[PDB]
């Protein structure tokens, strides 16, 4: 259109996504990026950091015997990252949660 | 172009934010100072960075990566001007050192 005007709007959008990351929470950031369909430099690393956070939360749930919620966090962590360590730790805890919730 | 000026101001702000998120505070600080860039909410970003350092250090800590975590805690302890969050950073740093020392 005006190639200038378009690059400006995509810059503005990218800046808003980073502002949300910096000044609000991951959920706001992720929701903005998803519904605006943004390509964000370093998004993979940010996703891995969230996935490790999710493990951490899932662990404290696990260690307080909130096995049902813990499962949910580990599952989310597993599927958010492609980090092998994160996926391994998640999968390990997921199966422990499944054992705790089995009954059988 | 007010547009062309707008673009530049955004590109520089984008560079500053990427430094803030992905690099050290001092790199972000150096860039902003050198460019004379006004960042909205700048007065909050040093302490926010120290907090995010502890937060990420803690995620590593809780995944039993004490060696990795130490850097984050070290970085937060030296970055914050907040007595309390210095002590939280310090708490965690000492816990990491204990793990490195086999305790």
């Amino acid at each position: 259109h005006m190639n200038l005007a378009v690059k400006l709007t995509r810059m503005e959008k990218t800046l808003k996504a980073y502002e949300l990351y910096i000044f609000s929470d991951y959920e706001n950031f992720e929701n903005y990026v998803k519904k605006e369909g943004l390509k964000i430099e370093g998004m993979e690393l940010l996703k891995e950091k969230k996935a490790r956070s999710l493990i951490a939360e899932g662990k404290d749930l696990f260690e307080t015997a909130n096995y049902g919620e813990a499962l949910v966090f580990f599952e989310k962590a597993l599927n958010l990252s492609d980090n092998e360590e994160i996926k391994k730790i998640a999968s390990f805890y997921l199966e422990e949660c499944r054992k705790k919730l089995a009954g059988d």
